[PDB]
Order: C-alpha cells, then structure tokens, then sequence
C-alpha cells in the first residue's frame, strides 16, 4: 500500500445539531505542523463540518493538538470561526491555513459561494489569528491600503473577530472557479502562492474540463492574475487522464520541491475519487508520480468506501536526508448510510446514521515512509530519493 491507513478515524467536533444527521460529520481538513508550539500546540487544523443535502453547516472551524491525533478546541474559542450563512443560497467550503513566521500568526483561507445562478459569484476569504482563539482582521491591517503592518507591541497582536471581520482575498463573478485554494510561502522567490481548481460556473459535474490555476501575492492578501499550471496530473493505470477536484500543496525543503496531494478522478465527476501524488520544482510545471493512486476508497462498508476527499499532509523529515515520513489527514465519505449503523472513531459499530445521511463525512489518517510510498507508486522496489 502506498499509504497505511490508521484504523478508525479522528474525532473532530462539529458545532451543528440537526436531528436528521449524525453529529460531528466533517471534511476537508488542513493541518499545520510546527517545529515549536504556537499558543500551546505544535498542530493546528482548520476544517469544515458537512452533511448531505444541506451545505449551511460547512463553516471554517479550528482545533489544535499536541500529537496530530487528539484534537481540542482551544480555551475560549467558539467554532465556527466564520458564521453560518443566513440562508441556503450561500455556503462556505474548502479551508486551508498557513503559518506566517514573520507575523507569528495563522492565516486561515476558505471559499464562500453565492450558489444562485446569476448571483454574485464567489470569494476566497481570510481570517488571521495571533492567539489561536480570536480569528479575524488584524488591528494593524488597513482596509484602505490592504496593508497588514507588523505589530510593534503585544497590544497590537489583536484582531477584530466579529461576524463581518474577514478579508476578501479574491473575488470572481463565476461560482466555482477557485475551488480548494491551497497556499504556500515560497521562501526562495519570497512570494505567497495559491493554487485552486477552476470548474467555471459549473462545479461538481464540470469533470474533465477542470484545470488548476496558480496566483502570486507579496503578502497573502492581494493576489495577481491567475495562470494555468502545467502537467498537474497524468495518466492512471488504464492510461486514462486524471482531472483535478481538490488539492493541498506543500513546499518540502528536504526534497527541494513542491509536493501536492490531489483528490482527482478519471470519469465524469469526483464520485469514487482517489488521491494521486504530483510534484514540481517550481510550483508551475508538474509531473504525477507513477500511474498508481496514493490512496483509494476502502472496501464496501468501511467509513471511506465511497470516495477519498480532500486531504492535507506534512512531510516529517527523518534523521537522514530524503528519508522522511508522509503524514496524511484524509477526509472521506461512506456510501449508502441512511438509518444504518456506522463506525465510531475507534472503529466500533456504535453510531446510528440518520434519515438524511445519504453518506457520512469523516476525517481520518494515513502514513508511510516517503521512500516506501514512492516504491509503491512507481512500482520500483529499489527506488531511493
Ligand atoms: C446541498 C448543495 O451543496 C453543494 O452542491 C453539491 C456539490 O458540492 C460540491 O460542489 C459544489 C459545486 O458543484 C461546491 O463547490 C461545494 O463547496 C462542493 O462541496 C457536490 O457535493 C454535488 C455532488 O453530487 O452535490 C451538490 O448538491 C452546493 O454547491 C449547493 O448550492 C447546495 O448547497
Ligand atoms: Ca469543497
Ligand atoms: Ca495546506
Ligand atoms: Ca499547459
Ligand atoms: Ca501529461
């Protein structure tokens, strides 16, 4: 196996309470792993609750951990960090978070859509935090200039964190052309990079017409014009082209390259999607690693038996160069779940799925040696970095 899935899944809290849906359904994690603790913890994650049929609960939420396994809501934090929309016309999705070393602050991005055709389109929005508890607009950010000035005291390391306290990073008049934004700070060129999937004004059924675009920014706040990446995905084991749905990118210093885990598909839409691995020296020009999937749905009846959904990763360096560990927080869905018993996070059959749970959404974990992963992907038992 390219990655070894951990048994069960991880417990993430979801704020919602809805009688027609099992609690604590969640997707699309984005994890930040640090060398040293930030506001008490070395692991920070943003994620969104989600259920079938209604997207209104899909609101950026934060947890922290000391281990990447057991997640807690920091003391004083109220999830979601971005409020529930006022109606089902609108929904949030697709969170991704970066640690900004210069400001010693987290930058949490997400996608907001007006889903009404002929509506206003969509936006990539941003809330920043200094303390891990309050997420919003820095008090030394000037909305007129869009400049985030570095704090010059502890008192300036504060945010406004009300319901309207976000930054619009990007706007588009189409609804679905900036899906799954993923941000990396390139410390060579000294620029923020954001990759997103362009599904036009169509979305989930756009399919093989999907393509990824990148944008550049000096600060992470104001972004330039998009340009298409090249070579993002390749052929699968049948020789069939893969198309993007959702993705996470990392710059990996130990590998001297950008690495991306892509939730992708060979058919008409992301049903049954798998993960593939793709890499790039520059962020622009990519090549898929092997023909084989990095992660696939589990067997019938498993919590991940429908599709693998958007996943986040960290390359943990080893003691030797080029010999690290791939750590993957993967989201997934189970099919055919209405009124059925489903697994808890320990893998025990203790949860009753509810009447409108057509599927169940959870976040779990998988891991492998980077070298062993590459050996499986490339069908090369002797690969070494
Ligand atoms: C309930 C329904 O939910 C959303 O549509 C889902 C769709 O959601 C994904 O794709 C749309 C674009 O088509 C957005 O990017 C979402 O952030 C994605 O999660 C898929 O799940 C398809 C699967 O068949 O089902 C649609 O109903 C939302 O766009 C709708 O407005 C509505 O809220
Ligand atoms: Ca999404
Ligand atoms: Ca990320
Ligand atoms: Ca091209
Ligand atoms: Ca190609």
């Amino acid at each position: 196996s390219a990655l070894n899935k951990a048994p069960g899944y991880q417990d993430f809290p979801a704020y919602y309470s809805d009688s027609a849906h099992a609690d604590d359904q969640v997707t699309h994690p984005d994890v930040v792993v640090l060398e040293e603790p930030w506001n008490g913890y070395r692991y920070w994650a943003v994620y969104t609750p989600n259920v079938m049929r209604i997207s209104i609960y899909e609101n950026p939420s934060i947890v922290a951990s000391s281990d990447g396994v057991h997640w807690v809501e920091p003391e004083g934090l109220s999830n979601p960090i971005e409020p529930q929309p006022p109606s089902t016309r609108y929904h949030n999705c697709d969170a991704d978070m970066v640690y900004n070393a210069e400001y010693d602050a987290m930058m949490a991005y997400w996608n907001w859509a007006d889903d009404q055709g002929g509506g206003v389109g969509a936006e990539v929005r941003l809330r920043i935090s200094y303390d891990g508890v309050h997420w919003g607009v820095p008090v030394t950010y000037d909305e007129m200039t869009r400049v985030w000035s570095k704090p010059t005291s502890d008192a300036e390391r504060q945010v406004a964190d009300g319901e309207d306290d976000f930054i619009t990073a990007i706007a588009s008049p189409d609804r679905y052309d900036m899906l799954s934004p993923t941000i990396v700070y390139d410390d060579f060129r000294d620029v923020f990079i954001l990759w997103a999937n362009n599904t036009g004004d169509v979305g989930y059924q756009n399919g093989q017409a999907n393509f990824v675009e990148m944008r550049y920014s000096d600060d992470g706040i104001t972004w330039g014009e998009p340009v298409r990446v090249n070579g993002f995905l390749g052929l699968d084991e049948n020789g069939q082209q893969l198309a993007p749905w959702h993705q996470d990118v990392q710059y990996v210093p130990d590998l001297k390259e950008f690495v991306c885990i892509s939730q992708c598909f060979a058919g008409r839409n992301p049903d049954g999607s798998v993960l593939h691995l793709t890499t790039s020296k520059d962020g622009v020009n990519w090549e898929q690693v092997g023909t084989k999937p990095l992660l696939s749905p589990g067997p019938d009846g498993s919590w991940d038996d429908f599709q693998i959904y958007r996943s986040s990763f960290y390359y943990e360096p080893g003691s030797s160069a080029g010999d690290g560990t791939m750590r993957v927080w993967y989201s997934a869905l189970q099919k055919d779940t209405n009124n059925k018993m489903v697994a808890d996070s320990s893998g025990n059959l203790t949860i009753q799925a509810k009447s409108e749970d057509d599927r169940i959404w959870r976040i779990g974990y998988a891991e492998n040696s980077f070298v062993e992963m590459m050996r499986v992907l490339l069908d090369d038992p002797g690969y070494t970095t």
